[PDB]
């Protein structure tokens, strides 16, 4: 269950955290203006978590602009039961190359699920990008890298990002990058790109749906093989006429999982379905997402497990 924690200017940190209920798995500690707590009584107060808290959300502290070395400290201090962390929307880039491979190095080895969206590493070269990542704990499977406007950089930059990427990483969240703000050819080689350690990758809310179809297809078949799962969500698909997704056939062959969107797939006729889902021949699972970005259970909806059926090409015995 999730539990969140407000801090206020004058609150003690120890003992705010003892009114968390036993049970909580997941704890917000956002928006707490976290950069100027007290060091000492946060390090303090993480010590006194429950046991049961698996996943620690510090978004939203500016604590780019905390005391580095304390920053270091309470990451260290980050109790052992923790295996996922979210450290967006604080300001990071604002944090040097040499202070920023510290940081990074004091995530304890036991997070495998790591946050770092929203941080304006848009202002960070390509080198800085890999010195920065490189101190990443090889604990980490999961990095999070939505809205860090990564689609301001060329293209040439781009694919030494992808490289700085740590060989652990097998699921990567590109989500809300603007993306879409370069052409189809770099596009389409920044995709090709994709380190062979990512297996899923997130590609939602990134504008797609502003390019062509036939620059979609080029883009898609740029996918490389060994990424089976990909989120392709809030990318405002329009006019997904039946010629248009005929474009997009096989260009997506290698998928096994595909999120898309329920309010796009919804007004689809069978034949559009079928069209869509011929995009993605091998697919195995088909996940369709509300506007809200959740996932919607195909046993209870009629509609949508009669989408499912028609974009993943089954048959029942009518049909036949």
């Amino acid at each position: 269950m999730n539990y969140k924690l407000t801090l206020h200017p004058g609150s003690n940190p120890v003992e705010e955290f003892t009114s968390i209920p036993h049970g909580v798995t997941s704890l917000d500690l956002s928006l707490n203006n976290l950069y100027s707590i007290s060091t000492v009584e946060l390090i303090q107060a993480f010590a006194n978590t429950p046991a049961s808290v698996t996943s620690l959300n510090l978004s939203g502290n500016s604590l780019g602009f905390k005391n580095s070395d304390e920053l270091v400290q309470i990451l260290a201090a980050i109790p052992a039961n923790v295996t996922s962390l979210n450290l967006s929307g604080n300001f990071l880039s604002y944090k040097s190359s040499d202070e920023l491979v510290k940081t990074l190095a004091a995530i304890p080895f036991t997070i495998t699920v790591l946050d770092l969206g929203w941080n304006d590493f848009s202002s960070k070269s390509s080198s800085e990008f890999k010195q920065a990542f490189s101190n990443l704990p090889a604990s980490i499977t999961s990095l999070n890298l939505r809205g860090n406007d990564l689609g301001i950089k060329s293209s040439d930059e781009l694919i030494q990002i992808l490289a700085a990427i740590p060989a652990n990483v097998n699921s990567l969240n590109l989500r809300g990058n603007n993306l879409a703000s370069k052409n189809c050819a770099e596009l389409a080689k920044f995709l090709a790109s994709i380190p062979a350690s990512v297996t899923s990758l997130d590609l939602s809310a990134n504008l797609l749906g502003l390019k062509s179809y036939a620059e979609l297809a080029y883009i898609f078949s740029s996918i490389p093989n060994h990424v089976v799962s990909l989120n392709l969500c809030l990318n405002c698909l329009h006019g997904p006429s039946l010629e248009n997704l005929k474009l997009l056939k096989d260009s997506l062959k290698h998928l096994q999982t595909v999120y898309l969107d329920y309010d796009i797939v919804k007004n689809m006729s069978k034949e559009q379905c079928k069209a869509l889902g011929a995009a993605f021949p091998n697919i195995q699972k088909i996940i369709l997402v509300d506007k809200n970005g959740k996932e919607i259970h195909p046993s209870h909806s009629i509609p949508i497990s009669n989408l499912i059926r028609e974009l993943s090409g089954k048959a029942d015995v009518p049909s036949l």
